[PDB]
Formats: structure tokens, C-alpha cells, sequence
């Protein structure tokens, strides 16, 4: 297991085809997960599934820029159970990130950061195992 939270750094920043895969497991009574793909202090992708928001599960994303959050995008869609393995595959395409979590189609997050080649690190975070993580080019 990795220990938690977890940077992985991205060499020479992100491009597309790039294809990063976390493998872990979600604790019992999670309350949140985070990936959080940075540019410098900047966090060009924020993932952030939580687990009891009002009493709702949702997925929040967001970049934050200069210390500032912007507009969140958010998906009911929540594929995370506390207790299960998952796999979250993030495959970065041209104008967007494209999120898998166990195979199936999550969320795509259009680009805001234009600089890729900067986004040199993710930082795992939250209520999980941490199994592994890492990148391929495909
Ligand atoms: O935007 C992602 C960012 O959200 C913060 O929480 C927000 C919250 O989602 C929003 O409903 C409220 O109005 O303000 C909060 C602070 O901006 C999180 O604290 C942060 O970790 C990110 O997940």
C-alpha cells in the first residue's frame, strides 16, 4: 500500500493520450476521496467525491487558480462505495480530462488550465487504501 495522502508527480506535466489509473479501496464510512492535478499552487483538475453532502453523494470538480476555487461541476453519478475496490482512470484528451471509475464512463472536465505540460503533479487524498498509482501513454 501507498501512504495517504500521495504525490505523484507527473514528469514534464500532463499531454494528451496520457492515461493515469489510482487503484485503492474506499475505507468504511468514507466521507470524501480528492485527486488533485497541480500546476504550481494551482490545482488544474480537482476530483473530489463526497460521500454524505446534505445527505446526497456527489462528485465536486473545480480548478482553483491564484488560491481562488471557480465554478464547480457536479456529477450525482457516484460509482464509490465505502468498504469496495475501485479504479479511477483519467485520461487526458485534448479538450478535456475523461474520467472511468470501474470501467464505466464517469464525468468528462473540459480544460481550463492550458498549459499541460506544467500539471506536474497529483496529490491523492481522502478516505481510502491507497493500492497504487501511476501513468501510461497510450
Ligand atoms: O470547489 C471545490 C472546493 O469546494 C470547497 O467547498 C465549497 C463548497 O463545495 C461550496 O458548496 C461552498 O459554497 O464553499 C466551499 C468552499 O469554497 C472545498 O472546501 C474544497 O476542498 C474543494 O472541494
Amino acid at each position: 500500500p501507498l501512504i495517504v495522502p500521495y504525490n505523484l508527480p507527473l514528469p514534464g506535466g500532463v499531454v494528451p493520450r496520457m492515461l493515469i489509473t489510482i487503484l485503492g479501496t474506499v475505507k468504511p464510512n468514507a466521507n470524501r476521496i480528492a485527486l488533485d492535478f497541480q500546476r504550481g499552487n494551482d490545482v488544474a483538475f480537482h476530483f473530489n467525491p463526497r460521500f454524505n453532502e446534505n445527505n446526497r453523494r456527489v462528485i465536486v470538480c473545480n480548478t482553483k487558480l491564484d488560491n481562488n476555487w471557480g465554478r464547480e461541476e457536479r456529477q450525482s453519478v457516484f460509482p464509490f462505495e465505502s468498504g469496495k475496490p475501485f479504479k479511477i482512470q483519467v485520461l487526458v484528451e485534448p479538450d478535456h480530462f475523461k474520467v472511468a471509475v470501474n470501467d464505466a464512463h464517469l464525468l468528462q472536465y473540459n480544460h481550463r488550465v492550458k498549459k499541460l505540460n506544467e500539471i506536474s503533479k497529483l496529490g491523492i487524498s481522502g478516505d481510502i487504501d491507497l493500492t497504487s498509482a501511476s501513468y501510461t501513454m497510450i
